[PDB]
């Protein structure tokens, strides 16, 4: 039900596909010139966004207070076009929901909309040797690789998909306080 329509509305205006040396990723524009990618995308000063080149003015790999990884890279795009401001839709705290949608939007998985259901706070994972905090889990009984993605419920952007293991998938929590 309503998570889907919400997801689509967000992806329609604020999602893009980004290609770096480490693959192809859903990116999520948040406000102004600021977007979020998974940290493992490792964007350089020029990204490919919808297969065109875009200059990156500033990058921020997020860590918590302890400098523990959060697996999110904020990037500031050299564009005059502003993203629709979806800061008001980001999770403030509450990140365990019964009905979530994962939305992947890449050149390989265009407009993929999965009802993943219940979202559980995991906390720590070891992502490729890096301790990472504020991880979310959900059932995702399939492939997909590191394609990014946007985890959403009705009225709330929850997370950025960092991958899965054939049964579960995982998101980095995308908190309101990250953007101011």
């Amino acid at each position: 039900g309503p998570a889907f329509e919400f997801a689509v509305a967000m992806m329609k205006r604020n999602s893009s596909t980004v290609k770096t040396e480490y693959g192809e990723f859903t990116m999520l524009g948040i406000y102004d010139k600021w977007a979020v990618l998974p940290r493992h995308a490792k964007p350089g000063p020029t990204i490919l966004m919808n297969d065109q080149e875009v200059s990156v003015l500033d990058a921020k790999e997020l860590v918590d207070k302890d400098g523990t990884n959060l697996e999110l890279t904020l990037l500031k795009l050299n564009r005059n076009e502003k993203f629709r401001d979806i800061r008001g839709f980001l999770a403030k705290e509450e990140v365990e929901v019964n009905e979530a949608v994962l939305a992947i939007n890449t050149s390989k998985f265009p407009n993929m909309y999965i009802p993943v259901g219940q979202v559980t706070d995991y906390g720590f994972l070891n992502l490729g040797g890096t301790p990472t905090k504020r991880m979310l889990m959900y059932n995702f009984p399939t492939r997909a690789g590191q394609c990014g993605g946007v985890l959403m419920s009705t009225g709330k952007v929850l997370g950025i998909h960092v991958g899965g293991n054939g049964h579960q998938g995982f998101s980095a929590a995308l908190l309101k306080h990250y953007f101011n």
